[PDB]
């Protein structure tokens, strides 16, 4: 008996792709308890960050009114909410009024809720005729998207978090599962526990909390990931372990030219990554190649899990398909366990941004810009006049801020997102975003974003469950979460913000006809139906019984979708289908193995920087501590920046545990607190990233993959001294 909730709330943590479902415990319209939504995939179990969301919701430490700049270098100051939707419509319009639709651009999230991205997307690619659309899933999930869409034809995993139920070996590669995604980790050492068999490898330049449920800690040298998976090959063909039975059904070979290869040209380009040769490179024992090779492809089911080691690299695409290979070589594939599984960061990076396609090249449901039937697609389903959307995307995220401080982007949205603080080579962003001439406006929680203090005009908006709205996370699973409670103060739900704003700046009001976050729900169910995203039977009274739905769902008594490419379990393989298996992402339902070179980093480390450096994830703080910087106990063990330094590089170098040390790169010095220890594989070290006070992105550089354009936080080049 109670005081106590009245009611319980369906929705979604507020933090990782892992996306767990939560129930909201409400007394007297305030928020009182949370615990695991039981029917969801995380079946009740939440970790301390989710489990510690209710002193957030809570926080009267909000930005609650409009706000406004008056001059750039002056104070924000209150202003009203009509006066500050027209300042904002009219800047906008007449922005694009003098130069164009492409002085203007959407900055957005993966934390946005899908609803928030659609609009926005609409307004600009085909309410203001710009594709200058772009978010921070750029700067993670990019290139697990460029690897997914060159190796099959279409993004997003094809298999689910089911998958690790029945693994026999996880082979999980960059990716601190442990402190990243705690839920899924508990899943995996679970699976380990459940079944004793089970062979787990973990390769990461670092030995994390994750390593130690591991069998093999793979601890290669930053940027030779590449070499040594090759090198898994070799060993897997020299030692005729490979499926022919399936690579030679359901796969394709493209050489090192991107040229129509085969099996016997795999052959020869893997002869230049011997295991003797690629030891040396990696700098790990030769005997780490042959047992990661050997649990992989002898094991009865694989699961390769990565994350940003992986994504956030100039070789980012080319490393996800260099695992896909792998898997594509054996055929651990589209069987339950077996699956070549990317991690997703952001809470709504799938649902919101790569499935809505609210990047600059992109279009919703798996459409591209350059693709003229596409554009012709969009501007029939979003009643536009033909030749509207524009033909050549818009600013990717580095591009975009690099645009912007050209005063070529003269307006600009920033919508649950923090780029003066997450964005790389951070003094050269700071001066872009201090163009005396810039309009930028932010649409923030939370007054201590660093962001704020390059904002024109702040706009208050509704935070999590204080309104409704859809996070797809890593898994294809579709979960809607529900209003709980009230906004405070003049706080508004974003999807009213977006739709208020585009009719104030002329925007055809049929282009934004919505109410609310079920009414632009509606028109994207549409906007998928008879795509291969087709997610057309998600209508809301199912999304509010279920906990969540996975992808293709194309009915309302369709159950969703496991295993894709599967004949029988995919609704998109036709049930008549000749094969067991439809990579109906490419022309012949082939799958494609990629003899990618295998280079470094775009800054190695030389006589003058010598140090491989990183940056990474912490448990207790969720990016940039807006939101776990307000949880008291969250603090308790990592309230400050420090940096990890190898325990035979200090013992060499004569710095001590707890030292003051200056790191230094090319483009910044900062003195840091020194962690020593065996975590760091020598001549490496690492900085995390949520210290508002240390912001570490100033020592990073800005280089991108050619193909995704994600920039390469994970590793540059520098130099480590006693301060
Ligand atoms: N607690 C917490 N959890 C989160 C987040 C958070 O901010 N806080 N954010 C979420 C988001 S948006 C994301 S993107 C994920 C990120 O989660 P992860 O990517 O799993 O975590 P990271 O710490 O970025 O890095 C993963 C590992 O990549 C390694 N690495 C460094 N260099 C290399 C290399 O050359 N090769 C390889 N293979 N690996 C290398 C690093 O040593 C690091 O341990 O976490 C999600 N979950
Ligand atoms: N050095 C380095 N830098 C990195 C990374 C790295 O590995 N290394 N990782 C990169 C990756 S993978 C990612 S995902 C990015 C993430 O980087 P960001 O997205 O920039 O960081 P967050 O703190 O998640 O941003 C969330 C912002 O939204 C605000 N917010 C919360 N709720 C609401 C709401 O309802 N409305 C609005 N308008 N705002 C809200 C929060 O207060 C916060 O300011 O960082 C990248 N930056
Ligand atoms: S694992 Fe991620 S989604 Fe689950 S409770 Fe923890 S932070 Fe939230
Ligand atoms: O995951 Cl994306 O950066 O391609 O939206
Ligand atoms: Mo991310």
């Amino acid at each position: 008996a109670d005081n106590r909730p009245e009611k319980w709330v369906k929705g979604v943590c507020r933090y990782c792709g892992t996306g767990c479902g939560v129930l909201v415990g409400v007394k007297d319209g305030k928020a009182v308890a949370i615990q695991g939504n039981p029917n969801n995939h995380n079946a009740g179990l939440l970790c301390l960050k989710g489990s510690l969301l209710i002193p957030v919701l809570n926080s009267k430490e909000r930005v609650t009114q409009p706000l406004v700049r008056r001059h750039k270098g002056g104070k924000l100051e209150p202003v009203s909410w009509d006066e500050a939707l027209d300042l904002m419509a009219s800047r906008f319009r007449s922005s694009i009024d003098m130069y164009g639709p492409n002085s203007v651009a959407w900055y957005g999230s993966g934390q946005c809720l899908t609803e928030e991205s659609y609009v926005a997307n609409k307004i600009f690619k085909g309410g203001f005729g710009t594709n200058n659309v772009d978010g921070n899933p750029r700067l993670c999930m990019a290139s697990a998207v460029g690897g997914y869409v060159t190796s099959f034809g279409k993004d997003e995993p094809m298999g689910t978090y089911a998958d690790i139920d029945q693994a026999t070996c996880f082979f999980i590669i960059g990716s601190n599962t442990s402190e990243a995604h705690p839920v899924l980790f508990r899943r995996i050492a679970r699976r380990k526990q459940v079944e004793p068999g089970v062979k787990i490898i973990v390769a990461d330049p670092r030995r994390t909390n994750t390593s130690r449920i591991a069998d093999m800690h793979v601890a290669f040298r930053p940027g030779t990931d590449l070499a040594f998976m090759h090198s898994m090959a070799w060993v897997i063909i020299n030692e005729e372990l490979d499926n022919p039975r399936f690579w030679q059904r359901y796969v394709n070979f493209m050489d090192a030219e991107g040229k129509p290869s085969d099996f016997e040209g795999y052959k020869a380009f893997l002869e230049n990554y011997r295991p003797e040769k690629v030891a040396e490179i990696c700098r790990v024992p030769v005997e780490q190649i042959y047992g990661a090779a050997r649990a992989f492809a002898e094991s009865a089911a694989t699961m390769s899990l990565w994350c940003m080691g992986i994504n956030q690299r100039v070789q980012g695409v080319f490393a996800n398909n260099l695992i896909h290979n792998l898997h594509l070589i054996t055929g651990q594939i589209c069987r339950p366990g077996a699956t070549s599984f990317s991690l997703t960061g952001q809470p709504n990076a799938c649902g919101g941004v790569r499935d809505g396609g609210a990047l600059s090249h992109l279009l919703p449901a798996g459409r591209a810009i350059p693709n003229a039937k596409h554009r012709a697609e969009m501007e029939k389903l979003w009643g536009l006049p033909e030749g509207r959307i524009a033909p050549e995307p818009g600013y990717h995220t580095v591009a975009l801020f690099e645009a912007l401080g050209r005063g070529d982007v003269k307006c600009m949205i920033i919508c649950e997102t923090n780029p003066a603080h997450t964005l790389p080579n951070l003094n050269k962003v700071h001066k872009a975003m201090s163009h005396p001439e810039s309009f930028i406006v932010c649409i923030e929680a939370f007054p201590d974003a660093v962001t704020l203090e390059y904002a024109d005009l702040v706009l208050p908006p509704a935070f999590w469950c204080e309104r409704d709205g859809v996070y797809g996370c890593g898994e294809r699973r579709y979960s809607l979460t529900e209003k709980a409670v009230d906004p405070p103060g003049q706080c508004r739900p974003t999807v009213n913000t977006l739709v208020e704003f585009a009719r104030r700046a002329g925007v055809d009001p049929q282009l934004v006809n919505f109410r609310n976050a079920e009414d632009v729900w509606n028109e994207w169910r549409m906007v998928s139906k008879g795509t291969t995203y087709d997610f057309w039977g998600m209508t809301r009274e199912r999304l509010r019984k279920e906990s969540g739905l996975i992808w293709p769902c194309p009915s309302e008594d369709h159950p969703g979708t496991s295993l894709r490419y599967v004949r029988g379990q995919d609704p998109c393989v036709p049930a008549d289908h000749p094969d067991r298996f439809f990579f109906y992402g490419k022309p012949d339902g082939r799958a494609v193995i990629w003899m990618r070179p295998a280079k470094g980093a775009a800054e190695e480390p030389d006589a003058e920087y010598p140090l491989y450096l990183t940056s990474m994830r912490v448990i207790d703080h969720w990016h940039t501590a807006t939101m776990t910087g307000k949880v008291p106990e969250l603090q308790k063990a990592n309230p400050i920046a420090f940096v990890e330094i190898n325990e035979e590089d200090a013992a060499r170098t004569g710095i001590k545990h707890g030292d003051s040390v200056i790191v230094e790169t090319r483009r910044d010095a900062m003195e840091l607190p020194a962690r020593v220890s065996d975590v760091c594989r020598p001549g490496l070290i690492a900085v995390p990233f949520f210290d508002p006070k240390k912001l570490v992105n100033k020592l990073f550089l800005d280089a991108t993959d050619p193909v995704s354009r994600e920039p390469e936080y994970k590793i540059c080049a520098a130099r480590v001294r006693k301060a």
